[PDB]
């Protein structure tokens, strides 16, 4: 029996007769991720190999019977949901099979020398997004992904934009609480900060979040830990709502109620803009050329395509998860018209 968690793959070996092993596409806290060719099948394949360790072994689980659940429906948008082929264990370690994919839009950026895509393909990323998410909020599914990020979004083929969503192992259904920290820091909702109750809306942030870094190329809440976080929100969108700081449990690592009942900024140990004084407007160059004027004497780059990106994404960052923006409404935006 290994004393590691690790299996032991060998590039160029072949498993039970079938799946040809080429290379290490991913590591992660899970195990492992290798691009193998399925011989029976005759296509390339992505097997994610869990470690022997019971924690990843439980989130595999709930990871399978969400992508099989999602399996089961006719629709056309479970499409921008990775598929799962089929999942076994092999030498003591559970291995989910699925499609293979090409680079997640973080390397896309990496490849622009994080000077963004076009807001004709982030549009194109929104619209795709809108849809996954409005597929996951399904009723008989009402999926929280709970760790959208750019890393986690994978184009289908490098020299198209058709993309669908990856790694289900963080994920939960409508009124779980069953992680202590969720979301990627950068991609972090306020309700979570905040530690109030999470739902769908937590994966419409993060997207938000994600449109604005594909286009500008750099995270648009880029904390170094949840105050810094936390700040770079405020920094953007002013002090949160009362009605929604008086019933925040974490109100306080972020905020001081002051003598007349109005929130404030806490007190630093002892530097940032002024609240709500660094304008998305700016941020994205509505006016100016897009952001660092890169955009201008371009088509596709309008003031008033920009003030249409501009309102869809702010209605993403809504702090007030019951009025922001749902993917059924999202969908209809003129963004998208
Ligand atoms: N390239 C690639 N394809 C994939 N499909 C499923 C996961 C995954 C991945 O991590 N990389």
């Amino acid at each position: 029996v290994p004393r590691g968690s690790h299996m032991i793959v060998k590039n160029g070996e072949k498993w039970m007769d079938r799946y040809e092993i080429d290379s290490l596409i991913g590591k992660g806290s899970f195990g492992q991720v290798v691009k193998a060719y399925d011989r029976v099948e005759q296509e390339w394949v992505a097997i994610k190999i869990i470690k022997n360790k019971k924690a990843f072994l439980n989130q595999a689980q709930i990871e399978v019977r969400l992508l099989e659940l999602m399996n089961k429906h006719d629709t056309e948008m479970k499409y921008y949901i990775v598929h799962l082929k089929r999942h076994f264990m092999f030498r003591n370690h559970l291995c989910l099979v699925f499609e293979m994919l090409s680079y997640n839009l973080y390397d896309l950026l990496r490849n622009t020398n994080f000077r963004g895509v076009s807001l004709n393909l982030t549009r194109k990323f929104a619209q795709q997004m809108c849809t996954a998410l409005l597929f996951l909020a399904t009723p008989e599914l009402s999926i929280i992904h709970c760790d959208l990020k750019p890393e986690n979004i994978l184009l289908c083929n490098p020299k198209r934009s058709a993309i669908k969503i990856v790694d289900f192992g963080s994920s939960c259904q409508l009124g779980q609480r069953i992680y202590q920290y969720i979301q990627s820091r950068f991609y972090r909702s306020p309700e979570v900060l905040l530690g109030m109750p999470y739902d769908l809306a937590i994966d419409m942030w993060s997207l938000g979040c994600i449109l604005v870094e594909m286009h500008t190329g750099e995270p648009l809440f880029s904390g170094a830990n949840e105050v810094d976080q936390m700040n770079k929100i405020v920094e953007v969108l002013g002090i949160p709502p009362a009605h929604i700081l008086d019933q925040a449990p974490k109100a306080r690592k972020f905020f001081e109620k002051l003598p007349d009942g109005t929130w404030n900024l806490k007190k630093t140990k002892d530097e940032y803009k002024p609240p709500g004084t660094r304008k998305l407007h700016n941020i994205l160059g509505v006016e100016t050329g897009g952001p660092g004027g890169r955009r201008a004497g371009e088509s596709g780059h309008t003031v008033a395509d920009y003030l249409k990106f501009k309102d869809l994404i702010l209605r993403m960052l809504d702090y007030d998860p019951k009025t922001r923006i749902q993917p059924y409404y999202a969908l209809q935006h003129s963004f998208f018209a």
